[PDB]
C-alpha cells in the first residue's frame, strides 16, 4: 500500500511533487532516505536547489526519510567560502599568472557537513547555510536562514534562524527518538500510519 | 478630481500600477478597499499574490482603502499548514489507499483572518504570514517577514518583524483613529488632501 | 600581469563573472573601482541590479576597489522612501488633478549617499537599504538586509543586519586603513599578492 519509493513522480497528475531519492541517486556525496519529497516552485529538480557543492572538498550532504521540502528551499555547500586570514578577493580565479595564489589545504577552513534528520519539515524558501544540522522531526518556518545546528522536535524560524519552541514534552521526545518510527518496515507502518499521526505511537 | 477608484490601470502610460479592488472582485473570501493599489514586480496582477488560499479552510482576506503595497509582496494563507499534532507527513496527499488518512477539519490548525487596515504602506518583497492583523496608518519595512500583529501608527521590520517606534504620540494617533479620513465623500477628501499629507487634520 | 581591468568579462569561459566599472560606466552618478566584480544569477547584468536610482534626487553610489559582489545583491537607493508626515499615500503619482499635491523640496528627507568601501565581500541575495556607509575590508553574510552602516574590517548578518565580529585587532585594522595597498600600481601589488592574502603585508 502507498506510492513507489522508488519513482520520480509519485503522484501522475501533478508534476510538482517529486521523491528526492530516485532523484539524487546519481549525485555523490549527498545521502538521501525514502518518501522524503520536494515541491516544486516552477517545474525545477530538487537538484538545481544544491549550491556551491565540490567533490574536491569533501563535504557531504544527508538527508532523512519522510521529509517535507517546500518549494524554494535552498543548500548552501562550503563552495561559497572565502579565505579570510587577509583579503577576500579571489585573486587565483581570474587567471593570467594569478593561479600562483590558490589556496593551500589548510587555508579554506570548512564548516562541516550538512545533515537534516528524519520527518523534518522545512518551509517555503528557507535557506540552509554549510555545516548546519537539523534534528528529527524539527519544523523551520519559511523564509528562514540558518546557521547553526537545530535541536530535535523544535520550531525554528527568522533570520537568523533561532529556536522559538519545543513541539512536546521532554519524556515525548525522548521516547519518539528511540523508537524511530520512519525505520520499520513499510507493512508495519502502513498499520501504523494513524498512530503516528496522532503522536499516540509512543504508548502501544 | 482624481483616479477613477474602479479603472484596473488608473495610469496612462504606467503598466505597473493597479487597483487591487477591481482585480480581487471576482475573488471568493477576499474583500478590498478602495484606492487600494499594488505596484507590479514584472507584469503580474495581484491576484498571483495570494497563496494558500482555500474555500474549504475558510479563512478570509481584508484589506482596507488608501493603501500602498510594494512590488513582490506575497500573502500567505492557511493552506500551508501541515497536521502538527505528530508526524507533518501528509500521508493522504500521495494515493494508493493513504487517502483514508486524511485529516478533518478540526485537525488542521486554523491561525484566523488575515487584515490589513487603512493607509498602510508594505515595503517591497515584503511577506505576511497567516492570521496577521496589521493596524491603520502602519509601515513595514521592505523585506520583512511578519508572524505578530503589528499595532496602529507602528514602523515594524525585521525577520521576525518586530515594532521600532510609534510614528507619533498617543493624542495623535487616537484623534486619527477616531476620525478616519478615508471614510468621507471623495470630493471632501479632495479638499482636504495637504491636511491629510502633514497631520493638521487633527486641527479641525 | 592579470586580468584586463577594462574588460566587462574578464574571465575567458565563464560569461558570469563580470568587472563592475566598465558596465557602469555609463550610469550617471555612480563611482565604481576596478577588478571589483559581479557574480551574476541568471545572466543579468549588475546595472539591473541598481533599483530606484532618480537622477531629480541627486543621491549618489560609490563602490571601491577590489571588492566581491555575489548574486542577487540589490541596492535600493532613495527613490523608494515615501512622505512621512502625514499619510504615505503617493496621491500624486495618479493625476488626474493630485499632481498638484506634489511634495516641495523639503517635505521628502533623504538618507544620504551608499558608499561601498574596498576589499569588501558581499553575501548572496544581500540587500542595501538607502544611505548606507560600509567600510573597508568588511564581510556581509548572505540573505543581510543592511540598514545601518558597519564599520571597517567587520562581519555583520540578519535582517537587520548586525555586527558580529572584528576581524582582526584594533593595531591591525589601523595599520591596513593606513597602507591602503587597493591603491598602488598593479605591479607593484604583484610582487605581494601572497602578502596580501596572508595580512603579513602589514610588516613591510
Ligand atoms: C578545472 C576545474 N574547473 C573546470 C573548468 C572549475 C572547477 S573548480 O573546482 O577549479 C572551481 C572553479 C572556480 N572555483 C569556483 O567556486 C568557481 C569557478 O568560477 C566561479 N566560481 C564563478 C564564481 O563562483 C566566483 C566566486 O566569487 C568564486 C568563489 C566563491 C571562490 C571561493 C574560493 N574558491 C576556492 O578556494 C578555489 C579552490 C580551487 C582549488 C578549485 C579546485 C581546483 C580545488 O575549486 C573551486 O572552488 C573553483
Ligand atoms: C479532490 C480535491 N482536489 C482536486 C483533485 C485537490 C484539492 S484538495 O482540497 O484535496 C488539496 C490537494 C492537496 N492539498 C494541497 O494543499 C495540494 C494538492 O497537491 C499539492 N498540494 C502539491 C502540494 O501543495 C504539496 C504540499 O506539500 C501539500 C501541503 C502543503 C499539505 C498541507 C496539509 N494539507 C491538508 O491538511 C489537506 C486537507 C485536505 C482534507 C484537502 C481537502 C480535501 C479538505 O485540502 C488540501 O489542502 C489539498
Ligand atoms: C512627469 C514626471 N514623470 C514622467 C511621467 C514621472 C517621473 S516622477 O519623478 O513624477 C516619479 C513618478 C512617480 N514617482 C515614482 O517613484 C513612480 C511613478 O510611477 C511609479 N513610481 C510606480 C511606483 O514606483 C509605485 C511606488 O509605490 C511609488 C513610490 C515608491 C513613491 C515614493 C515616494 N515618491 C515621491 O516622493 C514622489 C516625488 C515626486 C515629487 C516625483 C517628482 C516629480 C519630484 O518623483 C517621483 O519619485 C515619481
Amino acid at each position: 500500500m502507498g506510492p513507489n519509493p522508488m519513482k520520480m513522480y509519485p503522484i501522475e497528475g501533478n508534476k510538482s511533487v517529486q521523491f528526492i531519492k530516485p532523484i539524487l541517486e546519481k549525485l555523490e556525496n549527498v545521502e538521501v532516505g525514502e518518501y522524503s519529497y520536494y515541491d516544486s516552485k516552477n517545474g525545477e529538480t530538487f537538484d538545481k536547489q544544491i549550491l556551491y557543492h565540490y567533490p574536491i572538498l569533501n563535504d557531504k550532504l544527508k538527508i532523512g526519510k519522510f521529509c517535507s521540502i517546500g518549494p524554494g528551499v535552498t543548500i548552501i555547500m562550503n563552495g561559497a567560502n572565502h579565505r579570510m586570514d587577509g583579503s577576500t578577493y579571489p585573486f587565483n580565479l581570474f587567471g593570467n599568472g594569478w593561479e600562483k595564489h590558490m589556496p593551500k589545504l589548510d587555508q579554506l577552513p570548512i564548516k562541516g557537513d550538512t545533515i537534516i534528520g528524519n520527518d523534518v519539515w522545512i518551509g517555503k524558501d528557507v535557506v540552509i547555510m554549510p555545516g548546519v544540522k537539523i534534528g528529527d522531526g524539527a519544523i523551520v518556518a519559511a523564509n528562514s536562514v540558518v546557521v547553526k545546528d537545530i535541536a530535535p522536535y523544535m520550531l525554528a524560524g527568522g533570520n537568523p534562524a533561532n529556536e522559538i519552541k519545543q513541539r512536546f514534552d521532554q519524556d515525548t521526545i525522548n521516547q519518539l527518538l528511540d523508537i524511530k518510527w520512519w525505520n520499520w518496515p513499510i507493512d508495519i507502518i502502513n498499520e501504523n500510519i494513524d498512530k503516528i499521526l496522532d503522536n499516540s505511537i509512543i504508548r502501544e
